[PDB]
């Protein structure tokens, strides 16, 4: 006749097929953890070191699965830790419950322990903000809240005081809305306006096709159209893999998390086709001050014309407007502009090979991520902090449409690689699953290794330790006058952390170290997390910003120092090969 | 002619007397960076491993020294990381200037990376929150804002855009006005009302005085007015200290973090005096429901009648007050009420030496806090977690005047142990400091032990291994209606974390061990940090609120397992002393 | 036995004093309602015809008072209007507090009929902003809204679900903190600061004592230091009449709403003592930039050095200082200083009685508010709304310590007038009212007249008829480069308006017809409220803050410009005095 307004709660998130969420539990929310606790055979609580941890994770899993994700914290400071990780969900976009402990409506506003209103608190954050005052509507406050963070593809957060839970209600009155669940409908592109559009790409002298992660359905167009007319592919950093690495006509991304190749084209190209793409840094780093016409696919009317005015703008799915103009060309004959990307590509990843080849010697991030490469599975999952990780991984990981790799990409919040990996090994039990970190970001979020090791979750962890945010004295080098501040600090041992936490683990510092405690690495991931540590040198990985090779641009004294410092001796400038083909710069 | 905005902004800090900051760099505040760096001699960076420990570091800062703690976090992810810290300080109503990095003017509100607008994230935690849109004004509104945390007790947030301290402004402009900064005035009693408070007072028959920290500069007064006039003290958990322990009629705090003798007496009183106090649980405990007469003394308007109807309330200085009643009393003979919490005192004195004088066999908490007690200095300063080590140091410390503690007090974040004592050591380098957490809490703030280790700051961090949140757990034994869930947990070694951080350190599990391990540590601690990791049983603390030991209140089977469970065979209730003094229940 | 929870919080209004409140009902609002319509014979509520007019009229009620203001507003809209109230009470520092009308809690969060989380709304106007989510706890929540609003000087906002204030609740329970209250004791204004501050402003060549409203109990103090030192005095707008304007030294307001005099002297002034005062365009106006030293009095530390550098800042009650200055002063003979201010002060008198002494033809606003004054009793309170009417009253009024002005202060909502006048009317009722208003003022809360028809408050209402926004035309002569928009617009008859309302009426376009109209109308205000309606010309103000006078300063061509544009032809500038009594300019 009756339910426990809990036990209804935890129905509503079955209904809706979560199968695990994330927390650390307090009396503010004990009824929720006591239906929680009823409920362990069909939905799987994970209790996490820190709730950031638990709210990065969660964003994660929507990541991941495109499942919402689910966490929670305790009234007052249990909420409030899981703000990076509510941040990380809004910026990118993903579906993200939050449920926030609150003292009970007999004690809420007497300013009692820990109780504050909390509501102000969320209200930025959050797309669903509310605090529940009924027990009878509870169970439709969490469903309204799913569906909306679902439809809105951001944060909904509920404050439940601990009173509800605990209250019965009649069994028969509530109900999820799973069961009438859609995702949004996919526009349709015009036929007119994508032959306009195929008509202006096909008359470009120096075309680029260059997409996002709304284009994560389309590879096998872009592949097909890049070669079909030949015209050069670049990508923002996480579209990275969508089309395979090893691509010939792949340029790679533009500013810093970047490639030389992306960079150099990009400002040369008179027509560029925007697809599935917000980049950031379009406005700020002037990316398309000498594009000559604009044309932009995307799903969201809110994007278009958003980051360049656009000359044509198609307001649907990047896979069917991509397919749609495919479907009106042929093959067309080699270009000036195609083989001069062709060869600048190949010097490029020369360059690349060079610094990963290297056998022996002090240890760099080239090698380690090598030695990534040579242990890792073809459709590894790859967790990555931020800093020189990401800048790092996107020029070195050899990744295709089986891989998936995920990092905070917008509000780019430290301490992710933990949880990212967390949540990819519960959410791919049978895929090898990787956390790259700098010292810096693992430093943040490495009591939560210790989560791996208590869930038994087979990560294999590898810290990139500078004693350094890299990432932030290279940005001092750049803009300050004063001395160095902030950036270099003291070693921290991660294979004596790991050990703290009864995990496996290992510490390297030289080159001729790293294939066998790489092999030991895979093999122990196949039971048990592992952590690499890796000691690496303080070497500035080249900045595809600041490019210092081309004669007409550049004093011969700055080409050489350039040259020296990123071990670049055998780099061309585009110009080069521009010249070559008969083109002029 | 000219000073860069950021200079100014330093000197502003400089000028209110800010010895030390907290934070970590990024992009967005190297401008701020770049200032501090030239004045790395005249005002000192901290360069912390997390965000929230700068925030929880500066909160402490304020509450120790009184002066206003100074943090600071990089647009997106770096501000969102300081708020546990910035919710301490609201809610210990401490002053604390917080600056967040932004990006540029000329690329906010462009959507561009880790671009946001700011100032709605901190609007509910901070008394002053603004976003700096002017060089030239930059150190008035830093000045403002460090003026209003100070006036108002509370956080003060600027989100600075990182072009505008690199901005040159004019030299002779810009001003601090530290130099004409004061302290509220202390309002004096009305002598009619202290003297009907007084005759209150004399008259009652079961009179308490009840004090919190708005007592603290009044410790001599308490204790004579308690010795002159025969009434029993008791405090709020943060004013143990202010009255020396040792004193035979004080009878600790009450609810949970509480000593058995307060809560009964609290429940027989028939007049309190109600002293700078705002005992957040006055309502949700009922704990003044049969007090006949209510006094209260409080600075604060907001405060009075606040937790009870008031039967005289003075807005008025604790000391002066205190002050002005003990001027118009003399020595009164003892009473039966006296004489009946005197014993009751000892009876629970005698049974806290039980627990930490066992001298062999598994380790508990009790013992672990005597082996503090044994190597602590007179003036020593606790930097206390949260959970059971709240109750147990509640319990065990033997503190005097001479002592600081300092804790999250209503907010009651975990985690706060390791920058507590991070801002301990900085303010006081000649007093000894312990870190006194649970593993819980400890595990949240674990990176910043290499804090202490790069600043070389000899604090005696003590872990407390349950591996339990042992005060949930105790929660939910209870309310809980199903299994215990999320509240055990596998171990940390916190003695390898140490190692890892470069740390001395030492784990211990059986109580014979301590003597020796204390006196290494005491004498590490003259020096360098150290950590000593005490693997602890699972017993849980005699809750002092859920007493069983009056069978005219409890079954004879309740009051044999509540002894057996906490050792407390030769507890007696109070009213066997009420009873031998001629007095009911 | 039992009380509605509704009666309990009309009964902690009454115990708190409040005798009338403001507001509109709705349905999401009846039960508070339905608890007021008991309780007529304790408390009056006044049914006003916008929300805004009872926010503002609350505000009004405490400006005059230093009683708490009272008033409410239905779910979602009711509330929304409420707004320019209460900004002006957060501006103006006043205790308010606000109502607002929720939906029942089964409904809350439904996304029903007007249903909305209306928490955010208020969270940055409020100083307390709650939503009740309980009955047992309201009356406390209310208790906690007032003694907060008092505290701190601003708005407390509680939104109350419907349901519960008709939910029964013990009797016994509840109570009001109404009791407590009280103002403190304040030790005596800091002995060596005083003195020193003394002796500063005794060697002062050219001094000045500029007070605000924090000195409006210090009138006496202010004038006998004037006239015992010969210091010329000056003060905010606001603090107008806190000296009597008839007063020879005293200069007036600096500024725009502003006095000749005042702007000169300042401008010349070597040591200003800023009492009382917060000045909002000391910066901006650069007002000090000449100012050698600065000495202020003040009793709150956030203002201490808040507007320019201070030498001195005495944290003190502005009376008591003002005593305890003049207690150690004495006689110091006339200066030439003193000379020419007494006689710059002349020349402006006779400017504007120049003005207002005119007897025939088009009427101006000048002698409107010569007409006012004939007809003004001696303790009469003047309701000003914003805009022109500021700056005219300011100068044509006069006003001595036993009148009351209010306007809007600082947020500078129009509209006030009407709801200024009807909270004076209401607290004095054998006082005589006046609501002095511009068109597009009145014209904005032009539908409460029907109030004080309702209410049969005899206010005295004069609307100044110019078919402009004069204050904005002006300042689009000064800035804008193109031709005047938004400021000039089509007639409204107001007395035509009032009579729709049922109030009597008159219209008035010539100077001769103004006495008869004033003998009338105040004849009228005996029993019931009056209208006139000034048509008057679009001539501009003379502008304090833009003088064309002296010759070393401005071309003669400026000079006569301005001399023939403001009728100033007869005025000297303030060089004219200051050399004839032999100083330099
Ligand atoms: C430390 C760090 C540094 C970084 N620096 C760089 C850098 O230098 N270079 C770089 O490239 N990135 C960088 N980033 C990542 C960067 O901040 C942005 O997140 C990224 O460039 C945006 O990628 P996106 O457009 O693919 O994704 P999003 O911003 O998520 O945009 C996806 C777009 O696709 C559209 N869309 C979605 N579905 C469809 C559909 N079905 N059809 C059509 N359109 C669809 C959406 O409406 C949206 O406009 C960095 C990240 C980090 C952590
Ligand atoms: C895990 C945990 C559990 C806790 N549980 C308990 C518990 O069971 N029991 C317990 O007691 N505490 C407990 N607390 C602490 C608790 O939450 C409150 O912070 C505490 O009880 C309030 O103490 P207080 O009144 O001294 O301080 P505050 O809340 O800071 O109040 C100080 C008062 O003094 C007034 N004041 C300031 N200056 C003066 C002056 N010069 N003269 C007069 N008045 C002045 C202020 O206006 C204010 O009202 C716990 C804390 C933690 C971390
Ligand atoms: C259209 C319009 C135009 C305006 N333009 C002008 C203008 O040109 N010129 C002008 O002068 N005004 C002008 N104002 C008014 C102006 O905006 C400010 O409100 C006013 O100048 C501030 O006056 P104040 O300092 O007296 O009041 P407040 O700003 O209320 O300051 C009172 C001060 O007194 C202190 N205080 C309070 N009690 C005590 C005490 N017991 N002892 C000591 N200190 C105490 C307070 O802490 C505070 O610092 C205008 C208003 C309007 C509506
Ligand atoms: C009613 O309040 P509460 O829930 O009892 C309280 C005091 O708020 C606590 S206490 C607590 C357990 C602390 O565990 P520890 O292992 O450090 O200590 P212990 O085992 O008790 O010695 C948690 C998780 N929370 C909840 C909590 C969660 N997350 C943070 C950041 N802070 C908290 N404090
Ligand atoms: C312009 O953006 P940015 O400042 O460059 C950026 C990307 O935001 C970064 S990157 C960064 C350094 C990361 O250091 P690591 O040691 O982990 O990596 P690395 O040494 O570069 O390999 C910091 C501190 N921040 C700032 C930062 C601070 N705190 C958090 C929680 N996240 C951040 N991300
Ligand atoms: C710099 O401040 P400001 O803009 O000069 C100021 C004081 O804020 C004014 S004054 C003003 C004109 C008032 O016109 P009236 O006809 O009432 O008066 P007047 O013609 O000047 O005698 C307006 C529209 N505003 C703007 C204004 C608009 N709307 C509201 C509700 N209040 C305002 N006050
Ligand atoms: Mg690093
Ligand atoms: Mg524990
Ligand atoms: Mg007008
Ligand atoms: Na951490
Ligand atoms: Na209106």
């Amino acid at each position: 006749t009756n339910i426990l307004a809990g036990a209804a709660v935890i129905k509503v998130l079955e209904a809706w097929g979560v199968d695990h969420l994330y927390g650390i539990p307090g009396g503010s929310i004990n009824s929720i953890m006591d239906a929680l606790s009823a409920e362990r055979d069909r939905i799987h609580y994970i209790q996490v070191r820190h709730e950031e941890v638990g709210a990065m994770a969660a964003a994660a899993d929507a990541k991941l699965t495109g499942k919402i994700g689910v966490c929670f914290g305790s009234a007052g400071p249990g909420g409030t830790h899981l703000m990076n990780g509510l941040y990380d969900a809004r910026e990118d976009h993903v579906p993200v419950l939050a449920l926030i402990g609150q003292f009970g409506t007999t004690g809420m506003n007497m300013d009692t322990f820990q109780e504050m209103n909390e509501n102000p608190i969320y209200a930025d954050v959050a797309d669903y903000n509310v605090t529940a005052v009924n027990a009878a509507t509870l169970p439709h406050v969490i469903d309204e809240a799913i569906r909306r963070a679902y439809a809105h593809q951001g944060v909904a957060v509920v404050q439940i005081p601990v009173d509800l839970p605990w209250q019965q209600i009649p069994a028969e009155d509530w109900y999820a809305s799973a069961n009438s669940y859609q995702t949004p409908l996919l526009p349709e592109p015009d036929v007119q306006a994508v032959t306009r559009l195929t008509q202006t790409l096909l008359a470009a002298e120096r075309p680029l096709i260059y997409y996002g992660i709304g284009a994560r359905k389309a590879g096998k167009e872009l592949e097909q159209l890049s070669k079909t007319l030949k015209i050069p592919l670049m990508s923002t950093y996480p579209a990275k893999g969508i089309v395979a690495d090893r691509y010939p006509a792949y340029l790679g991304s533009a500013n810093r998390v970047a490639q030389k190749p992306a960079n150099e084209a990009l400002a040369q190209a008179d027509v560029v086709l925007f697809v599935g793409n917000n980049y950031p840094f379009a406005e700020v780093s002037k990316a398309f001050k000498n594009t000559r016409y604009f044309l932009q696919i995307d799903i969201d009317p809110a994007k278009l014309g958003k980051r360049h005015k656009t000359d044509i703008a198609v307001l649907a799915d990047a896979q069917k407007t991509l397919a749609a103009i495919l479907a009106q060309v042929s093959e067309r004959e080699s270009t000036p502009w195609w083989q001069a990307n062709l060869a600048n590509v190949k010097n490029w990843r020369a360059y690349l090979a060079s610094l990963e080849d290297k056998q022996e010697g002090p240890l760099q991030a080239y090698q380690v991520l090598r030695a990534v490469n040579k242990i890792a599975e073809p459709d590894a999952i790859y967790s990555i902090d931020v800093g020189d990780i990401n800048l790092n991984a996107n020029r070195h990981l050899k990744l295709t449409p089986s891989n998936r790799h995920i990092t905070s990409n917008l509000f780019a919040t430290m301490g992710v690689g933990i949880p990212g990996a967390i949540a990819a090994k519960l959410n791919y039990p049978e895929r090898q699953v990787f956390n790259l970190a700098g010292d810096g970001g693992a430093s943040m979020t490495m009591q939560d290794l210790a989560t791996q090791v208590q869930y038994h979750l087979p990560v294999i962890n590898v810290v990139f330790t500078n004693c350094q945010y890299g990432w932030i004295k290279d940005e001092q080098e750049d803009t300050n006058q004063n001395d160095f501040i902030g950036v270099e600090f003291n070693d921290i041992d991660f294979s004596k952390i790991a050990d703290g936490v009864h995990m496996q683990a290992f510490r390297v510092n030289k080159i001729e170290q790293l294939p066998d405690v790489f092999e030991q690495a895979k093999a122990i991931a196949q039971h048990e997390p592992v952590l690499i540590d890796a000691v690496i040198t303080g070497d500035r990985p080249l900045p595809a910003e600041k490019l210092r090779l081309d004669s007409a641009m550049s004093s011969a004294a700055d080409i050489e120092a350039f040259k020296q410092r990123y071990e670049a001796q055998d780099l061309q400038p585009l110009s080069t090969y521009l010249k070559q083909f008969g083109l002029d710069d």
